[PDB]
């Protein structure tokens, strides 16, 4: 009955390690490092909770020895493991490749040592590979779950932003295929998580450092910005709440009404001085500490870019997601805690 989940130290991870546990699963997380691995195990101090060291998911048959040691006893698998950060010169090497052969990696793992024994496997996708991202701003288009970001691999590397895009696109694309060529083969359904930029707390106040990794960074950027920075207050992206992420993940191999369906996990627009203004109403004793309120930005003026139909996910993940206003709070308020400033 255990649960094997790749990528385990990163932000969204950490949360699903935490619901996993909540719910008395066993987890079998793989990490980097035995650094890593040792940190972990002593912030969870969970029994139920081990990890395996894979270095490096893009490598040969990366995920293989998990398999030849826990092959019997894994029966769901969450792939959460793809690079967000990368040289901005090594778009190939650091970005595509890994996200694209750490899928294949574990599908073939799956396939050759556990075939018949895994009955689920939860990916974490992208709001990337359902949009557009030159029609981010672009209100005519609508998209929806069945909809694909159509970027080519002879276009894919114009920026870092369509190279990451696309990494999470070509990594999916290559998930749906293997499912589709080894349906006989394999027992494992397929499910795709498509979150939009995550924002929330970090799993443990521990983990806010100074510069934190990933998308949360753009919240504590803002947060300690000089107060005459300039903010821009044009449509950014859509975002969802980390918990609502890691939520979903684990419903995703629980609900037979989750097998092989695509779930667009975003819950509303934002530009960074809609962040900035979560800022200045929540915390207006530590005004002029960061950049000040302006209610003039694209959300405010009914600009929110291109046009997300999720319905379809959200009647079948059937729990409200966490608003925008709330998302920003509580970031906020882990990291100016841990500061001391409140
Ligand atoms: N807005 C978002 O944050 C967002 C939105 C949509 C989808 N996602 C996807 O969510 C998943 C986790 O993202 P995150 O935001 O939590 O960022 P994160 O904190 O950087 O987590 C990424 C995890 O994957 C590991 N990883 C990445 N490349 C690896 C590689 N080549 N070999 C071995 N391990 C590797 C990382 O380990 P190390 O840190 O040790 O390298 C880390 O454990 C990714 O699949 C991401 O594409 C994120």
């Amino acid at each position: 009955m255990s649960v094997l989940i790749s990528g385990a130290s990163g932000y969204i991870a950490k949360h699903i390690v935490r619901v996993l546990l909540e719910q008395n699963y066993k987890v079998i997380g793989t990490v980097r490092s035995q650094d890593k691995a040792d940190k972990l195990l002593k912030q969870y101090n969970n029994p139920n909770l081990s990890y395996e060291i894979v270095p490096e998911i893009a490598n040969l048959d990366a995920f293989d020895d998990i398999f030849k040691k826990h092959g019997k006893e894994i029966k769901y698998v969450i792939h959460a493991a793809s690079p967000v950060n990368f040289g901005a010169k090594d778009l190939e090497k650091d970005l595509v490749i890994p996200a694209i052969n750490g899928t294949k990696n574990m599908f073939e793992a799956i396939k050759k040592y556990a075939p018949d024994t895994v009955e689920r496997v939860v990916m974490t996708a992208s709001y990337a590979s359902i949009m557009t991202p030159h029609r981010n701003n672009d209100p005519t288009l609508t998209l929806d779950e069945e909809t694909w970001n159509p970027v080519t691999e002879e276009n894919a590397y114009e920026n870092v932003v369509t190279a990451y895009c696309a990494s999470k696109t070509f990594a999916e694309k290559e998930a749906w295929k293997f499912v589709k060529e080894n349906s006989d083969a394999v027992k494992f359904k397929l499910t795709t998580i498509h979150p939009g930029f995550v924002f929330g707390p970090q799993n443990f106040d521990e983990d806010v450092t100074k510069k934190l990794n990933g998308t949360c960074e753009i919240i504590n950027g803002l947060l300690h910005a000089p107060f005459d920075t300039k903010v821009e207050k044009t449509h950014f992206c859509q975002f969802i709440d980390v918990r609502d992420v890691a939520k979903t993940h684990v419903l995703g191999f629980q609900k037979d009404e989750l097998i092989n369906q695509r779930l667009l996990l975003c819950n509303g627009a934002f530009s960074q001085q809609d962040i900035v203004n979560v800022f200045n109403e929540d915390f207006p004793e530590l005004k002029g500490q960061f950049p000040p309120e302006d209610k003039d930005t694209d959300l405010n003026k009914g600009v929110t870019g291109c046009k997300i139909d999720n319905e379809k996910t959200k009647k079948l993940l059937a729990f409200e997601f966490t608003p925008f206003h709330k998302t920003i709070h509580d970031t906020v308020y882990q990291i100016l805690h841990k500061e001391g400033r409140v």
